[PDB]
């Protein structure tokens, strides 16, 4: 052309940032590490969703035994079975008998984990792997998500760090969060999808927390029902799409620690519709008719007298006062919904944990 066309990124500063910290390999790598997967077996690109959703199904035939009765020699076999898929690293500490519920759901959340990591690295090792552009923007494009920084004095902005401040607590004081960058955020074909939905009424603005090394699946493909196949243990509400109404609760669903104090949380516009409300677990396979999400409700509440719209989305900003609610186990409101096309991501937000 007339022009030099550098190899450098054509995105801003904080959005190649964001891109690098979603597809980190190392972040991956010591995921894995952590999970004692025997790396030499089992290295990052031999993960599959195949082998992914036959490893929950053995999970959930270990659920079964455990409620219905079981014998050694099942336990022993679905153990097998499941190490076989998944393998151990046997330079480590001897690995758990499956046998017991904390057992099957350490193991479902590593499954829900490894299934992100997987297509994080697919998208990362796929694509033309030619320089006839910078890889930073290649990975962007992969994730099929426009990602915008929003101006920190526009009122975006001003609502968001408010809904934040509100929303975090002197509880779970383990730490402060602090806003790095906010992002606007949108994936291909969602807003289509969420249309019928924006019909129903009760659209909320709600947090929802993730592990950074799970972003890369939950922008190119947005937030999943857990499959059939995986267990249900441990799935308060059932298997559906979880959102808080205060920051505090989604932050610790991060999983962020001291060694790595930086984390990702959603902001997403949700058609919740008429609310199943509940003070205790309950698995959910059918919904009340007229009912279309369920609301679990806890000690805390964002004052409702302090609440805000914004498109006619109601946003719970308000700072956290005591619900007056009797007989729950809930900290905290959590919001479910059971279908994926009820979720409009709109915000993506970067954040630091700064701990006690
Ligand atoms: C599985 N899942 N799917 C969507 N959201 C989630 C989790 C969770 N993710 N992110 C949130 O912010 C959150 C906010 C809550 F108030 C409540 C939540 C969550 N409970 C969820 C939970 C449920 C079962 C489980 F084995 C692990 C975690």
């Amino acid at each position: 052309n007339l022009y030099f066309q550098s190899m450098k990124s054509k995105l801003p500063k904080p959005v190649q940032d964001l891109i690098k910290m979603i597809f980190d390999v190392e972040s991956m790598k010591k995921a894995m590490v952590e999970y004692e997967i025997d790396l030499q077996k089992m290295p990052l690109g031999k993960l599959s969703k195949r082998q992914i959703q036959a490893a929950y199904s053995i999970l959930s035939e270990v659920q079964q035994a455990v409620s219905q009765g079981s014998s050694d020699s099942q336990i022993l076999d679905l153990s097998n079975r499941f190490y076989t898929l998944i393998p151990h690293d046997f330079g480590m500490k001897k690995p758990p008998l499956l046998n017991n519920a904390d057992s099957v759901q350490a193991k479902a959340e590593m499954l829900d984990n490894l299934l992100d990591i997987e297509v994080a690295y697919s998208l990362l090792r796929g694509g033309s792997d030619d320089s006839s552009k910078d890889p930073i923007d290649v990975n962007y494009e992969k994730l099929k998500t426009d990602i915008k920084v929003v101006d920190r004095d526009s009122e975006e902005a001003e609502i968001i760090r408010k809904y934040v401040k509100n929303t975090h607590a002197t509880t779970h004081n383990a730490y402060d969060l602090e806003v790095i960058d906010i992002f606007k955020i949108e994936r291909e074909g969602e807003c289509q999808r969420y249309k019928p939905f924006k019909q129903l009424h009760n659209r909320r603005l709600l947090w929802h927390g993730s592990r950074t090394t799970n972003f890369a699946g939950i922008l190119s493909q947005g937030l999943r029902i857990a499959p059939p196949e995986a267990p249900v243990t441990g799935y308060m509400f059932g298997k559906g799409i979880y959102f808080a109404d205060m920051v505090s609760k989604s932050a610790n669903y991060c999983h962020t620690s001291q060694g790595d104090p930086i984390g990702l949380i959603l902001l997403g516009e949700v058609a919740l519709g008429n609310m199943y409300e509940l003070k205790h677990a309950s698995h959910i396979s059918k919904l009340p008719k007229g009912k279309h999400s369920v609301k679990g409700l806890g000690k805390t509440t964002p004052d409702p007298s302090a609440n805000i719209s914004l498109d006619g989305v109601d946003v719970p900003l308000g700072t956290g006062i005591s619900s007056g609610v009797n007989d729950t186990s809930l900290l905290y409101n959590e919001y479910i919904v059971y279908d994926i096309a009820q979720v409009n991501l709109k915000y993506l937000l970067k954040l630091k944990f700064n701990f006690k």
